[PDB]
This record gives structure tokens, C-alpha cells and sequence, in this order.
């Protein structure tokens, strides 16, 4: 019934360079099933805390002030194996490292405008969801299709 | 800087079928600017106050309970003339009055599964947009290409 | 519960320029249920069957010679007002009248090649779907999503 | 000239979800000829000759059970190593497993829900071809775009 | 053998929001073959005697430096009735007079950020096309799929 | 604010299937600026010393023929990395060893029609631009959302 959950997120790139019903329509297409999406321009104090991990590395200050300078589509999907599934949707950190048919892979050049975000790891995705939504902004419900994408 | 916004929510059906993508695509390639966005199942009384001037009609309840059954996607889109421009997109009310290239004529044929919501005059859309968002829900920012779609 | 049936023909214009698929896809996404196909180059007879109304037609002979010399697609699709809603998909018997966003409008030219057939009343869709398909060869099913299509 | 030729199935869960047209349309932009095609819900026993290698396999019985559930849409694909082909535009078995791009790797999760099936050999493409058609129902034709797709 | 021809623009709104691409691949699906095309940045002159049959107007001498301001995409299409129906697929002069379904219709919002040109005549199609390629710069050709297209 | 240029040309067999809109899609998707284009039959002595280093190998004098039979789209490309990227998105020179999302992985077979050209280096990229365009016909121009795609 409850599936594995990650947190996928529509950059400010790509907000600004009208992907955003691109990307969903990747998912939808996929099988995987909406759980939680709003969309906000979140604080730099989020941000700093989203990205608490690589607060070490050099690109991290300039990262959450750019991830914080405008709108960005933060969501939540749920399916089988969905936050490895999402990360080889997206292609690799870096756009040049990815193939076409991959989201990065088909539609940006540099790792700094690499349009999408995905949790990295199941327990990263449960982080980042309590970290973006409220418990009562998650919507569960069933796909009507669910019993011919899983038997 | 601030123009004409209209409420755009996918409905239950919409979301079942797997063309929030599609739907949210066509108002990017149009060259209108998301200024909210947030998935919910919302409760029959919203329901009931954003459909209000239909109380009176036979198909009042069941439209109420159905959409609010399962979960949709609630938007504000702005740009000059969105309101209408939203409409002609959708086609009518009727899907069998609609169009091909419409949404609903490309989508669907039933009127009571008829995938999209659209604010039918600006006066509608401030009252629709004001009940599904609450302020601080709407988005203040500039598209970098405005300036190719407005002179 | 069988709905209405209407009978729809990929012309050998249309197989010839890889628009099987296509064609496909636009039914698919508007909700009806595909009900019958097979692949066949039909007899001279048939065609002068198929097109008997036009029988006195001075283009009648050249048509069922044309129809007759290449494969085509032959299907039945189902849903409500199929018959007709297929032509409003299809567009105008000359490709000139038809508008874009329908299937000729968007693909073709000249009235000779028109890359589809569809029936133009109930009643020409039984006798069609009587002349291409063997009883036993219309499969009866239930498409999972039908309740988010019809109410 | 007769070429290499395949046998593509979509599964029920393609046909559920509505990927004919999609499916079918990949194969033609490909450059590959249509030769056959036939709509079904075949007999459990014509599945288990199907997947008579795998009849070993615990999966083997469920398997056969429900690819003989529902319709299926039967092809005979031709074209210069198009059984391989086929292959890598499917992707893997599991569509865990396979690229973006593919159209498992596109549109599905579990291996028992992967809605596409081809030949994996020459023989196995005649066997099975044979299985499905009747010799008859083999259309031969010439696609006159066939000098651009083969030298 | 010789057909109709026109003079397509993609103008500077259309080649900055990216859409060449899909501008020329309604063009190729619907028909009509490519006859030249080039990529420049035309003198105010030149588009002054371009729009010369407007001279009069308010708009004019804003409208030929903002369409030498920047690259633009010259065409010359040919087919039946090619002049009359690439205004069709267009759409109308003002966006929001426009069909979805249409390029202006699907992308446009403002009359002055409309993104593309057609020729308004057979007559004026001959002097623009005159106007933007020189007679060398004219390809004649036979696309191979032409006998599907016209009998 | 001038980057990498490559030379790509849509081949004869591109043009006459329709391929144009599609190939020039990809590459504005992918965020890469379009800086020169024209459309020519090119003489078979151009396509000679366009592909001068293969004068050796068997196929040569067929190939420099077929690539002068037809028309050509002859493109210039400018964008980071854009020579290595452009062959990534091609696939390889055999479409059989082509994956699927790539250009040649989706739309073609055989090694000798493959649709597409690509510089496959800097070096070859520079030479192969000065043979088919003028300095004057690649165009200087700034796109719009190049801060979107650039940090
Ligand atoms: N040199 C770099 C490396 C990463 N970034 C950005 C872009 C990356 O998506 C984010 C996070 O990097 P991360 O190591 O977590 O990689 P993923 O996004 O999870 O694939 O930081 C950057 O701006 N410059
Ligand atoms: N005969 C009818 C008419 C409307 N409905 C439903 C479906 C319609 O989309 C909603 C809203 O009715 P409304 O008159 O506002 O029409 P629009 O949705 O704005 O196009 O009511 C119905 O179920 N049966
Ligand atoms: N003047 C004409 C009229 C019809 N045809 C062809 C093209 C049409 O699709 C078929 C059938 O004509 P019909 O009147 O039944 O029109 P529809 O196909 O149902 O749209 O015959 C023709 O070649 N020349
Ligand atoms: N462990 C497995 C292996 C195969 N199946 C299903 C799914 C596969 O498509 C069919 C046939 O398996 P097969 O080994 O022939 O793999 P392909 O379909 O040829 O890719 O059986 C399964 O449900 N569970
Ligand atoms: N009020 C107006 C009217 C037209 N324009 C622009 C946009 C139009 O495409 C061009 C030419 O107008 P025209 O009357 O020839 O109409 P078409 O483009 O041929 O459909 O001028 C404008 O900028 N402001
Ligand atoms: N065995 C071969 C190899 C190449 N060709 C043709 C087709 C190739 O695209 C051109 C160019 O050869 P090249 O080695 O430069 O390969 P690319 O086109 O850059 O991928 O030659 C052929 O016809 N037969
Ligand atoms: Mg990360
Ligand atoms: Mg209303
Ligand atoms: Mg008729
Ligand atoms: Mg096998
Ligand atoms: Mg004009
Ligand atoms: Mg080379």
C-alpha cells in the first residue's frame, strides 16, 4: 500500500525556462504517483539546511542563495524504488556526465544550472519532505491504474 | 508589473489520468506565468463555497463530493487576459463542444469528467483564488522572458 | 456495458507516412476504448462495399483502386458519441477545410490524401464494422480508468 | 525484399494504460515496417507456447494467466536486425533496469507490470511469429521512404 | 511538379524563446516541402520595404527595427494553397484571436510578440520571397513521399 | 561572450523524413544558441572536401554523392562544450550502437543513412564551418535566458 517517497524539486532554471510541466510529465508517465507539491520561493535559512551536508563544500554558500532567490516547485513522489528511479530520470550531478533521454541529459550544459533536484537517498528523502512539507500537506491516496504498474 | 490572474485547478480526474504535466505544459508554452500552485484533497464544504453559484442545480452534490473524492491540483496563472485566454484553452464546458487542441477536446468527453477548472470572468478568479490561496501562497517574481512575450 | 462502436481506418497515405501511431495516441488520450484492430491490404471489393454511397462518384473507381492497393489499419473504437466525435478529431473531408489540431488539419493537403477514415453515422459504423471485423474479433473489456472518463 | 522480421506485443497493462499509439509510434520513427498487426485476448494456452522456456519458472503460471487476462496488440515488425533493435529500444527485462529513453525505462517499475514484449533471437522471432499469424496475415508492401532509411 | 509557394518568418520572439524547431516541424508534418531557409539578421531597410505596404501605419517604424533587431529565420515553403493555409496554421494577426491548435494560438499572447510571418497573398508571397533569397539560394526538389501526399 | 561553435548538418535522408524541426528541437532544448544556418544541395566536390580525411576508405565516393543528391540543413552551433555534446546527442556513427533518447538511436538503421552530421572535434569543427558558411552569415547575437542555462 505505502510506497517509498523522495523529494524532487523544479529549480529556479527551470522554473524561469518553463519546465515544470515537462518534468511532472516525465513522472506521471513513469507510474509514479504524486503525493505532496507546492510551490514557494523558500528562505536562505531553508535552503541552508536542505543542502546541511555539503555546507563544507566551496559552492555551498552561493548554492542556497540561488536556490533561495526564486520560485521553485517542490514536490513528493511515491513508488517503488523511486528515489534511485528519480536520481537516473535526472541523469548526473553534472549535465555533461548525462545522457540524452535523462532529464539533465536533454536539456541543460552546466552543473550550477542543472535545473532539477532529488534526494540522494531514502533516508535523505525523509528528511528533506519533513523539511518542505507539513504532515497535513501530504496527500495519500490510490492511483486507479496502480494494479497494472504493480502486480 | 502585476497582471490579470485567473484559478486553474486540475481535477480529480486530471490528476488520475496523468496530465498534470500536460496540462501545466500548455500554459508554459502559452507564455503565461505560474503565480501559485499546491495539491490537496479538499474538503466537500470548499468544494461546495467555490462552486456557489451553482447550490440551486441538480448536479450540485455529487460535483461537490467528486471533486473533492481524491486529490487536484490547485493554480493561479497570470498574465494579460488569462481569465478568457484560460477558457478558450479548456474549450467548453461541454468536452463534446470542445475543440481538438483544446485541453478538454483533446482529453476527454463527458461533462461531469471533464479534467480542468477554469475561472470563467476576473471577478470569479478573485474570489476562486483567494479561497484555494491564501496570500502569502502567491508568487511575486519576474519571467526572464517577458520581454518576448509582451512589448 | 458496450458503448457506441464506430469504425476508423488508417489510410495506405497515412500507414505509408509512419502516422499509425499517431493516430493512435489521439484516441487513446481522448478516452476511447479500442474495441477492434487488424492489419489487412482489403479486397477491390470490399472497398466498392465500404464506399457503395459513392458509388456513382466520378472519383468512386480511382477511390476503391487506391484503397485496395496497400495495407491499412482497421479499427473500432468505443465511447460515447464516438461516430461523431471522431470526425470532429478527424476534421473535414478536404484537408483545406479542416482546422489544426485535427488529424488532417495537421497532417495532410489534398482530399485524395487524407491519411483516415472515420464513419459518419451510427448506423454507417454498424454496416462498417459489420464489413471489416468478424464478430468474434471485437474484444470485450473493461479499460480500469473508464470511471474517471465516464460518470 | 524481405528483411529481418520480429514479434512485438503490448502487454495488457500497455493496452490498460494507454501506450498503444505511443509504442507503435517509436517503431515507425525508427524507420522499421509494419507487417503485421492483430488485436487479441489470446488463449492461455496459446501463452504458454509463448513462454515455453520459462515454463520452469515459479512466475511461469501467473504469468501465463495474465498475459491471456486481456487484450494485447500482436505485431510483426520488419526491418535490418530488428529483433535486436527491438531489444535495446525496449530496454531490459526489468524496467529497474533500463535507460531513459526506453520504453520501459520510460513508462514502467516492476518487472510483471514492464507493458511491451519482444522476440530476444531470429528463432525465437519465427517461432513466435508463427504462433500469433497466420501466414496470410503477413502483409508484404513497400514503404517509399525505404531508400532513405536503407542504403 | 511546380507548386505554390510563401514566405515563412520565425521572428525574433521565436527564435529567443526557442521554438524554430517546432515551428518548421508543424511545417514538415503537415505536408509541405522545404524550398530555402536561412539565418540572418536583416537591415531596417530591408524589412522597411518587407512591411512596405504598412508604411502607413503606427506600428510601422517600431515594428521593421524590432524585427532587424535580431536574428530571424527566413523560409520559403512549397505545397497547395500553401500561402493561404500556413496563415491558418498561424492563426490570426492578434494571439488572442488565435485557436489553440494554431502557433500563435499555442504560444502567443501580445500582437506585437506574435513570433512568426506568413505571406498575406500568392502575389505578395512572390515579391518577399524575392526580397530574402536570391534565385541560387532556391532549392528544387522532389521529396520522395510526395505521391502520398498529392494523387 | 563567444563560445564553441561545431558544425552540424541534417543530411539528405533527414530532410526528405521530416527530421528538420525535430533535430533543431532537441538542440534548443538542450540550451545551445543557433549561429549560422542555410539550406543547399551542396556540389559532390564541397561534400568532397568536407569529408577530405575519408578519402581513402571505400565508401568515400558514394558518400561525398549521396550527401550531394538532396538537399541539406547546414548549422552552426555555439555553446559550451557543444562539439562533444552535439556527437553525445547523435549517438554514434553506426545507429545500431546508437541508444535510444540519441538522435540516430531514435530515428534511424543503418550506418549509411544516418541523418545527421557532427564535427567530432574543435579542430574538424572549425574547418568544417569555414567550408560551409561565410563570417558573415554566422550571426552574433545574445540569448535571453543564457543566465538560466550559464551561472
Ligand atoms: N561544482 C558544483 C557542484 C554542485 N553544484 C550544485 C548543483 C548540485 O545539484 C547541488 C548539490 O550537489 P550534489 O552533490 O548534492 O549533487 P546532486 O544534485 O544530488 O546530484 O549543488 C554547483 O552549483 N557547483
Ligand atoms: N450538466 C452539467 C453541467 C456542469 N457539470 C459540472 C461540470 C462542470 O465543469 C462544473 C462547473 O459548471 P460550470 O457551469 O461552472 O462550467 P465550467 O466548469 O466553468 O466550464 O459543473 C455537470 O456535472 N453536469
Ligand atoms: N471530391 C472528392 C470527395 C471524396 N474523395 C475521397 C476522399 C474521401 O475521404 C473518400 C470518402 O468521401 P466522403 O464523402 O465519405 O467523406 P469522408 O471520408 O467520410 O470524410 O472519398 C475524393 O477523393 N474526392
Ligand atoms: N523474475 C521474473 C522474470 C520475468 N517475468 C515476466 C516478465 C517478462 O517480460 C516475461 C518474460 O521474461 P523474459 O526472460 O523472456 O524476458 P523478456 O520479456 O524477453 O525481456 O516474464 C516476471 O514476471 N518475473
Ligand atoms: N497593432 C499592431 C498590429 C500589427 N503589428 C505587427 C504584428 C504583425 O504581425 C505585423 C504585420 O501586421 P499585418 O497586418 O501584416 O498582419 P499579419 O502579420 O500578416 O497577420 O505587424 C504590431 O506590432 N502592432
Ligand atoms: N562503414 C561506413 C562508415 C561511414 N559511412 C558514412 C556514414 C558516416 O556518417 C560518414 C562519416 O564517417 P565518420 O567516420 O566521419 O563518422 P561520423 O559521421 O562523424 O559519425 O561516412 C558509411 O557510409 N559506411
Ligand atoms: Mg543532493
Ligand atoms: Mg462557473
Ligand atoms: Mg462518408
Ligand atoms: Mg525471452
Ligand atoms: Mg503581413
Ligand atoms: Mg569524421
Amino acid at each position: 500500500m505505502v510506497r517509498e517517497r523522495t523529494f524532487i524539486a523544479v529549480k529556479p532554471d527551470g522554473v524561469q525556462r518553463g519546465l515544470i510541466g515537462e518534468i511532472i510529465k516525465r513522472f506521471e508517465a513513469k507510474g509514479f504517483k504524486l503525493a505532496g507539491m507546492k510551490y514557494i520561493q523558500a528562505s536562505e535559512d531553508l535552503l541552508k539546511q536542505h543542502y546541511i551536508d555539503l555546507a563544507d563544500k566551496p559552492f555551498y554558500p552561493g548554492l542556497c542563495k540561488y536556490m533561495s532567490s526564486g520560485p521553485v516547485v517542490a514536490m513528493c513522489w511515491e513508488g517503488t524504488g523511486v528515489v534511485k528511479t528519480a536520481r537516473v530520470m535526472m541523469g548526473e550531478t553534472r549535465p555533461a556526465d548525462s545522457k540524452p533521454g535523462t532529464i539533465r541529459g536533454d536539456f541543460c550544459i552546466e552543473v550550477g544550472r542543472n535545473i532539477i533536484h532529488g534526494s540522494d537517498s531514502v533516508e535523505s528523502a525523509n528528511k528533506e519532505i519533513a523539511l518542505w512539507f507539513k504532515p497535513e500537506e501530504l496527500v495519500s491516496w490510490t492511483q486507479t491504474n496502480e494494479s497494472w504498474i504493480y502486480e
